[PDB]
DNA sequence: GCCGAGAGTAC
DNA sequence: GTACTCTCGGC
């Protein structure tokens, strides 16, 4: 239905506005380090709450 | 196989 | 005006 996000499209600024509001982030587990915070999330499902929720 | 980053929107 | 999430490609 919608189209999908893509980053093909000319006039692709980008702005530090979306880089600059995360700050580097650490995992608690693995200590691997994920510069995004919302990656770190994304991390736990990866590599510890890989696991079926049930 | 994982990682890193862009866009659209709400309050 | 900021940060939020969802997505896509790259090595
Ligand atoms: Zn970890």
């Amino acid at each position: 239905p919608k189209a999908k996000r893509a980053k093909h499209p000319p006039g692709t600024e980008k702005p530090r506005s979306r880089s600059q509001s995360e700050q580097p982030a650490t995992c608690p587990i693995c200590y691997a380090v994920i510069r995004q915070s919302r990656n770190l999330r994304r991390h736990l499902e990866l590599r510890h709450f890989a696991k079926p929720g049930v």
